This record gives structure tokens, C-alpha cells and sequence, in this order.
DNA sequence: TATCGATA
DNA sequence: TATCGATA
């Protein structure tokens, strides 16, 4: 509700969704957590939300370009 | 299935 | 200096 991994974000509003609030292609995604990494999306209280990767000790973005 | 342009 | 998402 104001902070969850992406796979579970996946589960509930479906790949489709999500695509389309981070600003990326689906495939982009499932192959994303087909390969799972860890990233995370926030949820701004305006719905709005966001991600950011946990790469090596570092935390980047998503997407990063 | 692999490159290339953008990023950080 | 290297990754990753898009493309074709």
C-alpha cells in the first residue's frame, strides 16, 4: 500500500499494468522477474508510483535510461 | 536473438 | 566505465 517488490505488484494489477505505470514494455517486466531482481515500487499517496533496483550495494533506478 | 544509445 | 531496455 505504500511500498512492495515488483513480482507482488505483478500478482496483483497484472504485468499489463504495470508496464504501463512504470513506462516500460511488458516484456521488459516478466523478463525482468524472470530473471528476479530486486526492485521495488513506491507508492505516492497520488496513486503515482516508482522503482528503483537494488543492483550491488548500490540501490539505481528503473528503469535506468 | 543481438546491437546500440542512453544512463549513472 | 558498465548496465539495461529497446530495436529488428
Amino acid at each position: 500500500e505504500q511500498r512492495i517488490t515488483l513480482k507482488d505488484y505483478a500478482m496483483r494489477f497484472g504485468q499489463t499494468k504495470t508496464a504501463k505505470d512504470l513506462g516500460v514494455y511488458q516484456s521488459a517486466i516478466n523478463k525482468a522477474i524472470h530473471a528476479g531482481r530486486k526492485i521495488f515500487l513506491t507508492i505516492n499517496a497520488d496513486g503515482s508510483v516508482y522503482a528503483e533496483e537494488v543492483k550491488d550495494g548500490e540501490v539505481k533506478p528503473f528503469p535506468s535510461n
